[PDB]
């Protein structure tokens, strides 16, 4: 076992192996705190995440397991992966803290959209990278569900990775079918979010700044139109249909006019991503092949993920069982060497 050393950072205690030095808090992100650090073994700058109350309840214990499982699975340049996972506990009975370690990126897409206004060329490269990561995640039967600029980490190299998959005001990037509470949504939920993000990078403003679920829907429908007959036929919920069909009908706007000065390829991709009916929305793989990404696209360099066992998601287990499963996964971890 390595030697651990202990310190307090913003009320939080951190017990990490001596290999990680100069810890510096870089913010709380719900369910955990993050420090930047220097990894003496690799020479790399890393982010270390301490999970908050990983075993507080069955929900938390299952969530801790899920995140560790997801992170051990993801091995892709545009998806956050694991350099290390550790606990200061020397046995299962002593196990109550999980630390997760990844390459430090040091910014997010908000930190890039803000005050700086990106060229079409930067937009192509950033969105290419999101789609490249999404192709991979989607190939493992994983849906992000909460893609937004603050979940997209970007380094000084303009290299991007998706954070917080499978687990700043999130509702602005949410697919309309989720605002309506549909339980059978598909992976193109994430493509909607990409469309909202891409629009924001092109225009410098939030495409749909909703104040609540209902206001969000209204803003979406003014751009994309109220549902046509084919989509209306697909809504089971009487309450949902009463509401939608009770709104004043709106036509789909002309995207070429809304995004007036943008690359006409960017506009074309936007309208394929922001299709109301999720069954008609472009997939991540299809989007990568869109002419907008001509300068970046290579099918031989856009890998798919190994099979991911999500069967645990259906299981109703005790806290101690989720805890022991998580311990097993910490101990079996094999670093990228
Ligand atoms: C405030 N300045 C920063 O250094 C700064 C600014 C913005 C961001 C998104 C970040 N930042 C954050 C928060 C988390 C982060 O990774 C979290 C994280 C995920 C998985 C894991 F196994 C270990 C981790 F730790 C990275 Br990687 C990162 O880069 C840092
Ligand atoms: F106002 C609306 C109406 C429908 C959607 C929608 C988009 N894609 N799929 C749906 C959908 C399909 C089946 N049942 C639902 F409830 C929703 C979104 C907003």
């Amino acid at each position: 076992r390595p030697t651990f050393y202990r310190q307090e950072l913003n009320k939080t205690i951190w017990e990490v192996p001596e290999r990680y030095q100069n810890l510096s808090p870089v913010g709380s992100g719900a369910y955990g705190s993050v420090c930047a650090a220097f990894d003496t073994k690799t020479g790399l700058r890393v982010a270390v995440k301490k999970l908050s109350r990983p075993f507080q309840s069955i929900i938390h214990a299952k969530r801790t397991y899920r995140e560790l499982r997801l992170l051990k699975h993801m091995k892709h340049e545009n998806v956050i992966g694991l350099l290390d996972v550790f606990t200061p506990a020397r046995s299962l009975e002593e196990f109550n803290d999980v630390y997760l370690v990844t390459h430090l990126m040091g910014a997010d897409l908000n930190n890039i959209v803000k005050c700086q206004k990106l060229t079409d060329d930067h937009v192509q490269f950033l969105i290419y990278q999101i789609l490249r990561g999404l192709k991979y995640i989607h190939s493992a039967d994983i849906i992000h569900r909460d893609l937004k600029p603050s979940n997209l980490a970007v380094n000084e190299d303009c290299e991007l990775k998706i954070l917080d998959f499978g687990l700043v005001a999130t509702r602005w990037y949410r697919a309309p079918e989720i605002m309506l509470n549909w339980m059978h949504y598909n992976q193109t939920v994430d493509i909607w979010s990409v469309g909202c993000i891409m629009a924001e990078l092109l225009t410098g403003r939030t495409l749909f700044p909703g104040t609540d679920h209902i206001d969000q829907l209204k803003l979406i429908l003014r751009l994309v139109g109220t549902p046509g007959a084919e989509l209306l036929k697909k809504i089971s919920s009487e309450s949902a249909r009463n509401y939608i069909q009770s709104l004043t009908q709106m036509p789909k706007m002309n995207f070429a006019n809304v995004f007036i000065g943008a690359n006409p390829l960017a506009v074309d991709l936007l309208e394929k991503m922001l299709v109301l009916d999720s069954d008609k929305r472009i997939t991540a793989a299809q989007a990568l092949a869109h002419a907008y990404f001509a300068q970046y696209h290579d099918p031989d360099d856009e890998p798919v993920a190994d099979p991911y066992d999500q069967s645990f998601e259906s299981r109703d287990l005790l806290i101690d069982e989720w805890k022991s499963l998580t311990y097993d996964e910490v101990i079996s971890f094999v670093p990228p060497p």
